[PDB]
């Protein structure tokens, strides 16, 4: 019914996070950074790709929820 009625998608290539700390840090802080109803992280296909409330929030926070944590991260969604 409601997959993402009212929210987008975004996909952040990461890389030096082979590590379960960077799938456990980003799914941890990117899923509670603000409303990402859907987070996929995987320190082993390096990307991290989730859904969120375009509405209220963007790909802004989601580059500065990765960027905080401390993984390099290259999003190729919006560009
Ligand atoms: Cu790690």
């Amino acid at each position: 019914m409601d997959p993402s009625m009212g929210v987008n998608s975004v996909t952040i290539s990461v890389e030096g996070m082979t590590c379960n700390s960077c799938v456990w840090t980003i799914e941890q802080q990117i899923g509670k950074v603000n409303g990402v109803h859907h987070i996929k992280v995987s320190l082993e296909e390096k990307n991290a790709t989730i859904i969120y409330d375009p509405k209220l929030q963007t790909p802004k926070t989601l580059q500065e929820a990765i960027d905080d944590m401390g993984f390099d991260a290259v999003i190729h969604n919006p560009d």
